[PDB]
């Protein structure tokens, strides 16, 4: 149980990271500023300032978001699945709605803040992925999750699943409207994967 | 008449490795690079934002090392050979296994590392769609904007740059790892 008094700040918040997304989309970055951001929100920019330093920092956290929650499907996926299957699985359930995604990908690129953030997010990805990976090969026992997280091998196939995703959002915001069907295709080249060696 | 800046460049990226690894990043400031290299802190800044981007030029002439080899190797070999033949020239050290160790510790030159490895993506696209094109430039321009092409240079780029991590992270060439990476890409449909 977390605090009502909180629980309304935490989507204060996000509706502020909302706001943010959906300027950067309809106008960009360069002619948005925080107070268009507090506006779009509904409050007062003091009240921005409580959550942001910058107007990139209000954006963030969408990156994150929607990475976190790709890498807990994969996890939570039904156990006796296969790791392309649970992989490709949580892509099919967290990552689908898209011309949003597109502009905030390319500002991924374009701005020096938010390309640092998407940097971030990609790491952090692929280290949530060896983590998931070894938590669904593990069978319930910490050390053998220790072992497999520390395997290149693991290291090797989360850079591989992180890669799938990231390739087809990159390439496909720089022609088809899912990129999810790429991303799929690509998550398929981890099928027969050697997971010792 | 570039030459001289780009030798200036890459003697505060020398110098900048030096202390790193001789004192670690926190201890060095980028104004200790400057006198390091004999360059005033303006001509610092003038290349490099930041102390950890000041290392990013030693981890490219690796990654184009590999690029490069990519390019040059026997045109009749096919891309996934071509791949196998630039790791085996390429990866067959301490300086760089501890450049890449440091990144390890540090999250900015973890990123500059990862930029450098990103980078690198895009070099691989160039120089496999050239080879397949079999010649023509258009042949070449239409198979670089291919997503298959683009996510198997991704993954042929995590096969040596993961494999160099673990490398630089143990005591054992890392070319044993990207070899066993790169067997992913076997039978993969480049188009």
């Amino acid at each position: 149980m977390v605090s009502l008094t909180e629980r309304r700040k935490a989507e204060t918040r996000m509706e502020i990271a909302r706001a943010a997304a959906r300027l950067f989309v309809g106008q960009g970055l360069r002619a948005t500023r925080a107070e268009d951001i507090a506006r779009a929100a509904g409050v007062a920019p003091r009240t921005f300032y409580r959550y942001f330093a910058t107007k990139e920092e209000a954006v963030a956290p969408l990156y994150a978001l929607g990475a976190e929650r790709w890498v807990r499907a994969v996890r939570e996926a039904p156990a006796e699945l296969s790791p392309p299957e649970a992989l490709e699985r949580a892509v099919r359930h967290t990552l689908t709605p898209w011309e949003w995604a597109r502009t905030l990908i390319r500002l991924a690129e374009s701005s020096p803040a938010l390309r640092k953030v998407w940097a971030e997010v990609c790491h952090s990805t692929e280290r949530g992925l060896v983590q998931a990976l070894a938590a669904r090969m593990s069978g319930g026992d910490d050390n053998v999750a220790v072992r497999l997280a520390a395997s290149p091998r693991l290291h090797f196939a989360a850079a591989v699943a992180g890669a799938s995703v990231r390739v087809a959002a990159e390439h496909w915001a720089s022609g088809a409207r899912s990129p999810l069907e790429q991303a799929l295709l690509n998550l398929e080249v981890l099928r027969g994967f050697a997971w010792e060696a």
